[PDB]
C-alpha cells in the first residue's frame, strides 16, 4: 500500500485531464493514470463539494480494500491523503470498463453473461466469508463490476462496504434490498438481493428502475422476471435482452435458470434468500 503525493497523482493523470476521466459520479471522478509504467485508475473524491461523505467513503474504501484480496475483487495499489487537497484511491486499471457499459457480433452471449455472474459470485462469496470478518459490499450493481483485459469480472467500489464485527426506483435504489433501502439494515443477504437484481439486468438488459403502471402500481424488474419465468421458456425468451443471441435451446434454458436463481436472490424476505455459496453452487452447475 503505497502513499502518493498530489504531484505524483497529478503527473500520472496528466494533471487530472478531462480526457483521462474513465468514470464519474457526484462523489468522485475516476481517472486513467500511469505511474514502472504501471497503468492505474485514480479515484479522486469530491472533497470541495461533499467533504464529509468524501471522507466517509474514502476511509471506508481504503480500510476495507486494503485488507481484502481475491481474483474477482478490485485491487488497491495505494492512496493519496492530503486534507483539503486530495483524497484518492489508486487502483488496478481495468481496461474493459464496467458491466453497466457492457450491457448498455456482440461478445455478450448467454455463456459469457453466465461467466460474469459466476465471477461476481466468487467475489461476493469471498467478501461474505473469505476474510476474517464478513464484508457486506452494499452497492452491488453493474457499474461496480469492472472487466479485465481477459473480460474477467471484478467487484469494485468499496466506498459503502461494511465489515461485520416511467421508472420504479430511480438511480441505484432498484438494486437495494428493501430492508437496506428503507432501514439501512446490513446483512450479507442485502448483497444477495442486489446480485439477484444485477443478474436480472444482465440477462434482460433492463435497469432495475421498474415502471409505474397506469393504475399507479409499480412493476419492479423482479416482478417482470417473475411473470416471465412463470410463463415458461417462451415467457423468459420474451423478457431477455433483445441484443443477446438466443438461438439454441441451451442458451435459452441457461438464461431461464439464471433468472430463476436471480428471483430467489431477490426474495423480499432476507431469510428466504440463499447465501452466496448456494448461489455460486447453482451457477456452477449451470456452467458445466
Ligand atoms: N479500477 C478501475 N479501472 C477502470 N475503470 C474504473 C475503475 N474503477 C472505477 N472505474 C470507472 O469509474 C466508475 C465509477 O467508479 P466507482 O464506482 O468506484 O466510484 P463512484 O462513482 O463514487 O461509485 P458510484 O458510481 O457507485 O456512485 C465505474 O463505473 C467505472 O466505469
Ligand atoms: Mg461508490
Amino acid at each position: 500500500l503505497r502513499r502518493f503525493s498530489y504531484g505524483q497523482l497529478a503527473a500520472a493523470t496528466n494533471s487530472f485531464d478531462q480526457g483521462n476521466v474513465i468514470g464519474s459520479s457526484n462523489l468522485s471522478t475516476v481517472y486513467k493514470g500511469v505511474l514502472g509504467g504501471m497503468v492505474v485508475a485514480v479515484k479522486r473524491l469530491n472533497l470541495e463539494q461533499f467533504p464529509s461523505k468524501s471522507d466517509k467513503c474514502f476511509l471506508t474504501e481504503l480500510a476495507t480494500l486494503s485488507r481484502l484480496r481475491h481474483k474477482n475483487l478490485a485491487r488497491v495499489v495505494g492512496y493519496a491523503w492530503e486534507a483539503g487537497k486530495i483524497k484518492a484511491l489508486v487502483l488496478d486499471y481495468m481496461v474493459n470498463g464496467d458491466l453497466d457499459g457492457a450491457i448498455h457480433p456482440s461478445r455478450w452471449t448467454v455463456r459469457e453473461r453466465l461467466r460474469v455472474c459466476v465471477s461476481v459470485a466468487h467475489g461476493l462469496v469471498y467478501l461474505h466469508s473469505g476474510y476474517d470478518f464478513p464484508v457486506v459490499h452494499c452497492a452491488v450493481k453493474p457499474s461496480n463490476v469492472l472487466l479485465d483485459g481477459d473480460w474477467e469480472a471484478r467487484v469494485s467500489d468499496f466506498g459503502t462496504a461494511r465489515m461485520l464485527g416511467s421508472s420504479a426506483f430511480r438511480g441505484t435504489v432498484g438494486y437495494m434490498a428493501p430492508e437496506f433501502a428503507y432501514m439501512r439494515t446490513v446483512s450479507t443477504k442485502v448483497d444477495v438481493f442486489s446480485f439477484g437484481v444485477l443478474a436480472m439486468e444482465l440477462f434482460t438488459g433492463r435497469r432495475p428502475t421498474g415502471t409505474i403502471e397506469e393504475d399507479g402500481v409499480p412493476l419492479t424488474l423482479q416482478q417482470l422476471v417473475d411473470n416471465a419465468v412463470s410463463r415458461g421458456l417462451d415467457g423468459v425468451h420474451a423478457v431477455l435482452d433483445p441484443r443477446m443471441k438466443v438461438a439454441t435451446e441451451a442458451d435459452l434454458s441457461t438464461a431461464a435458470d439464471v433468472l430463476a436463481v436471480a428471483l430467489s436472490c431477490a426474495a423480499f424476505e432476507p431469510a428466504d434468500r440463499p447465501d452466496m455459496g448456494a448461489v455460486l453452487s447453482s451457477l456452477l452447475k449451470m456452467s458445466k
